[PDB]
């Protein structure tokens, strides 16, 4: 906003508030919110696993 | 291009050639190429499968 730079090549996510002030190009990468979880292990099937 | 319209609210996919001629907004829907395939039909091998 202060013209101390020319581009902003970075993980700068396009949102409502930033678009109202500065201008973005079209997205070079799209994404979202996802879930981390520990990969299953199978070292405990229960004691009546037979 | 002939100014016989004002907007183009439609499934008009942003590509290289169309962007060089007309101007698009930022995407309201993102997508890609995916695969149709028939859902697995269970494969019951009969009731006398033993
Ligand atoms: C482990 C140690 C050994 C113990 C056992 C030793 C004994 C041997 C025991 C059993 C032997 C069985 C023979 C094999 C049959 C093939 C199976 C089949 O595909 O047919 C079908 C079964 O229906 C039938 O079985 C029709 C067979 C015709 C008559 C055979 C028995 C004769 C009767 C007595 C005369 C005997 C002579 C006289 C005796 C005094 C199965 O169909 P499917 O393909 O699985 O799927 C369904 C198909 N569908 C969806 C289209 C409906």
């Amino acid at each position: 906003i202060d013209h101390k730079a020319d581009l902003a090549v970075a993980p700068l996510a396009i949102t409502y508030v930033r678009e109202k002030v500065i201008d973005f190009s079209k997205p070079f990468m799209t994404l979202g919110i996802s879930i981390l979880y520990r990969k299953p292990n199978g070292t405990n099937p229960g004691v009546f696993s037979f």
